[PDB]
């Protein structure tokens, strides 16, 4: 049928706090938003996802995602000079109070046993815990170690399904499945 702008989209169904998170990211980073769209909503859609990951159990996470990466890296910093936990080579997404670990968190298109063997291989770090949602409703975490109850991870897939099939609603679904990485 109409296929739709996949920008409009994104600043129609995320939070204006994540688009601009999201735009700050790009910027960053030296992406242009304009046409890098499909990135765009990746993005949107990975912080949303840590955010309420974090909403699942406040006082519990510190988060990392969102900030400048200055920023960002001072907290990493801070959060390993006050815990003692071992310093990431890359920004985490989280930090675990509770469990004493940074958390990775990746929302994928694709499998999640390879995105997952990608993530683990490319952090090279070893007490980092690895946490992958796709679209579909599957789930991979460190250890078969989920951290968060079912519910909590159960709302997690019900909005990355309603984005799904919003995308598909507006003939944004089939590219932006295929433009990952
Ligand atoms: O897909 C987008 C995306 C964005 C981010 C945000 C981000 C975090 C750190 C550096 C760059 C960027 Cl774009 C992170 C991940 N990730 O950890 O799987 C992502 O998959
Ligand atoms: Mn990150």
């Amino acid at each position: 049928g109409p296929l739709g702008s996949m920008e409009d989209f994104v600043r129609q169904c995320f939070n204006p706090m994540i688009v601009e998170l999201a735009e700050k990211t790009m910027k960053e980073y030296g992406e242009d938003l304009k046409i890098e769209t499909n990135k765009f909503a990746a993005i949107c859609t990975h912080l949303e996802v840590c955010f309420m990951y974090s909403d699942a159990s406040k006082h519990r996470f510190e988060i990392i995602e969102g900030r400048d990466r200055t920023m960002a890296w001072t907290v990493v910093n801070s959060i390993c000079n006050t815990t003692g936990a071992e310093k990431p080579k890359f920004l985490p997404d989280l930090y675990d109070y509770k469990e004493n670990r940074f958390i990775e968190i990746g929302v994928t298109r694709r499998e999640v046993h390879i995105y997952y063997l990608e993530k683990a291989n490319k952090i090279k770090s070893e007490k980092t815990h690895i946490h992958i949602f796709s679209f579909t409703g599957e789930e991979m975490a460190t250890k078969a170690d989920y951290t968060l109850d079912e519910e909590s991870r159960a709302r997690i897939k019900t909005r990355l399904f309603t984005i799904r099939q919003e995308m598909a609603s507006r003939g944004l679904w089939d590219s932006f499945r295929q433009s990952e990485r």
